[PDB]
């Protein structure tokens, strides 16, 4: 399945949910980022103008690509994987409630989760993988990839 064939990777934050602070925005996906580029010989960098090779997009319903969001619950996140144009690009749905924390929807781990399928990660069927198909919330300030998901991810670079 298609790779990104390059080591610098760039993203761009097209806009930003009204839920969280923008900072943590920021953060919260700079951390989501930082999970792969662990693992991977991938950099990621954040530009403020321009085409990057990940837009990150906070959008609600009908959206302009084929994966219509369907409001509060269900679908939380949508990503393409590697190519020109939406390939990479990540789509959360505003009809979510972002959070830093415990409460709503966790930005961060599904970011992390996303970024996956930006990267070219499928879903798992391990229910201990970040890239299973489900979200739950564990504790962000201690999480790690399961064994799976770095078998996964160091089958596509590295
Ligand atoms: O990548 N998106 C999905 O897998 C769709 N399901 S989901 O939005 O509920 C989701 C999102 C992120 C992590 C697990 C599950
Ligand atoms: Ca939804
Ligand atoms: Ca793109
Ligand atoms: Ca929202
Ligand atoms: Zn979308
Ligand atoms: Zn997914």
């Amino acid at each position: 399945g298609p790779v990104w064939r390059k080591h610098y990777i760039t993203y761009r934050i097209n806009n930003y949910t009204p839920d969280m602070n923008r900072e943590d925005v920021d953060y919260a996906i700079r951390k989501a980022f930082q999970v792969w580029s662990n693992v991977t010989p991938l950099k990621f960098s954040k530009i403020n103008t321009g085409m990057a090779d990940i837009l990150v997009v906070f959008a609600r319903g009908a959206h302009g690509d084929d994966h219509a969001f369907d409001g509060k619950g269900g679908i939380l996140a949508h990503a393409f994987g590697p190519g020109s144009g939406i390939g990479g690009d990540a789509h959360f749905d505003e009809d979510e409630f972002w959070t830093t924390h415990s409460g709503g929807t966790n930005l961060f781990l599904t970011a992390v989760h996303e970024i996956g399928h930006s990267l070219g990660l499928g879903h798992s069927s391990d229910p201990k993988a970040v890239m299973f198909p489900t979200y739950k919330y564990v504790d962000i300030n201690t999480f790690r990839l399961s064994a799976d998901d770095i078998r996964g991810i160091q089958s596509l670079y590295g």
